[PDB]
């Protein structure tokens, strides 16, 4: 029975002492303990979908093709991703999982859509009006931490 | 015009951008540069009010003594608090902030005031059912992540 302000705090509380030295909130059983970032982690769950290129992967993942460069290097240290040149045209280097990486994408992926599908569950339990009320606080609750 | 688990999704992200490598969410302009846990922090603040044992530390942060001794120990290497002992009884000791934590004290506490005002000042544009929803939406979400 605690003000708002208190139920807030402690929910954002909760999701430090949740996400402890991640930087990511994912739901799910984890199993993998192959430490990556999220930027990492994502490119892997793109390669699983497709073998792909710096370029593809910038875009898709809306960051710089300078931040995928950085992030297909640490993946390729850990071998988690392996460049290949696509057989049509000798200037386009491919990336794609390797085999060990396989099982951390699919996982990551399983996470991301764990989270997402008990959020909307979640949402689901609220009318419209209830829905709008939980967007309109959760807008200007993030504009207080951008 | 995202779903509202998008929308959860993105605002657990942009608090988890926000934390970047702390564990406690806080607001207010941050100038002090010294690095500490939180338990460490609000100790600080409890000193600020008054000169405090570990067991009245233990008590009032609803931690153990052991992890108030681990604190305390780290504040005392840094030269944020000091031990005395009682004047009436020699087997107590007491810590107290030095003069060089006290803006630190202040400045966190500062932070906590800051933060949980702008959260009671959010909570104050929602009507009482609209506050239910909200708490209601952040009990649910809170379960998931404890
Ligand atoms: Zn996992
Ligand atoms: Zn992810
Ligand atoms: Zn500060
Ligand atoms: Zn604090």
């Amino acid at each position: 029975g605690m003000s708002l302000a208190n139920q807030i705090d402690q929910f954002l509380g909760t999701i430090m002492q949740f996400a402890e030295n991640k930087h990511e909130i994912l739901l799910g059983k984890c199993e993998s303990d192959v430490k990556l970032t999220s930027t990492q982690a994502h490119i892997l769950m793109l390669l699983a979908e497709q073998i792909s290129t710096n370029a593809k992967i910038a875009e898709k993942l809306k960051i710089s093709p300078a931040a995928v460069t950085k992030a297909l290097k640490k993946l390729q240290e850990q071998e988690l991703i392996k460049s290949s040149r696509a057989t049509n045209d000798e200037r386009v280097v491919l990336w794609s999982l390797t085999e060990k990486a396989v099982p951390v994408a699919k996982e990551h992926a399983t996470h991301h859509e764990k989270t997402l599908s008990t959020y909307q569950e979640l949402g689901n339990k609220f009318t419209d009006e209830e829905q709008e009320v939980i967007s309109k606080f959760l807008s200007a609750l993030t504009e207080e931490f951008q």
